[PDB]
């Protein structure tokens, strides 16, 4: 053996973890830089996992450029196994940030979240530009690092005009995409970010099937236990509403008057 991973790298601490392999803090040796470094089995070399898994670095290789998208520094395979470096954000998942606040009571500012949608709607912008879509944008692939909020985990994306597509987390996802109707799909990940802001605003945990799914998906808010403004609740509510076509576009999020 004696793997570039090893030799290059001093592996810290485990940071993640999945049925799609484990996430790992890691010190590269030469650089003396922190770095997040994704270790996952390496698919049969031609099967449909193996396009799946390498769309995941094609899509890194080319959103290097964006400060509100995690950097990439390389991907290699050795063993058994892919790997992906990538840039470390210190400040954890927002995910985690929202759990926290969750059992302290202290959510979110009204401030604080037109922040949150700026940046993540930033990354977005970014990412649409370049013809392609995250499809599983949530509070656990959004990382912290001012405070800077970057989107990462892009083992989801793919071109815009995809006619397959691979379903994100059901909390998150639009009924369109459910419906296999991909005909809008940037839209899908406005509607992922509002919900993401919903969760960082304080709401209870997101449903993943039944009643209060599909009325969230009529369009209706959860609900958001502090008061917000009447503009900003109403931007949020576009950005869910059953029709994918009422939804802003990332370019129109980042120039809403609101933020
Ligand atoms: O790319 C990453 N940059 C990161 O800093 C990072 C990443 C990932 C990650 C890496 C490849 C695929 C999917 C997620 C998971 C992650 N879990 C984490 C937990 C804590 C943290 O501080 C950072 C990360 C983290
Ligand atoms: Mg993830
Ligand atoms: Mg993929």
């Amino acid at each position: 053996m004696k793997s570039r991973y090893t030799t290059e790298f001093h592996e810290l601490e485990k940071i993640g973890s999945g049925e799609f392999g484990s996430v790992f803090k890691c010190v590269k040796r030469l650089d003396g830089c922190i770095y997040a470094i994704k270790r996952s089995k390496k698919p049969l070399a031609g099967s449909v996992d193996e396009q799946n898994a390498l769309r995941e670095v094609y899509a890194h290789a080319v959103l290097g450029q964006h400060s509100h998208v995690v950097r990439y520094f390389s991907a290699w395979a050795e063993d058994d196994h892919m790997l992906i470096q990538n840039e470390y954000c210190n400040g954890g998942s927002l995910a985690d940030a929202i759990s926290e606040n969750y059992r302290i009571m202290s959510y979110f500012k009204e401030a604080e979240l037109k922040d949150l949608l700026l940046q993540v709607g930033r990354g977005l912008r970014y990412i649409h530009s370049m013809s392609l879509v995250h499809m599983d944008i949530k509070p656990s692939n959004i990382f912290i690092s001012k405070v800077m909020f970057k989107i990462g985990d892009l083992g989801h994306v793919t071109r815009i005009s995809s006619p397959q597509v691979e379903e994100g987390d059901s909390r998150f996802l639009a009924n369109e995409v459910l419906q296999e109707n991909y005909t809008h799909l940037p839209k899908a990940d406005i509607f992922a970010l509002a919900l993401t802001v919903v969760c960082a605003a304080g709401a209870e945990p997101l449903p993943r099937n039944g009643d209060q799914w599909h009325e969230i998906r009529q369009g209706r808010l959860p609900r958001i236990p502090q008061v917000l403004s009447q503009e900003f609740t109403e931007l949020l509510k576009v950005m869910i509403h059953p029709d994918p076509e009422r939804r802003p576009s990332a370019m129109a999020l980042v120039k809403h008057s609101v933020l």
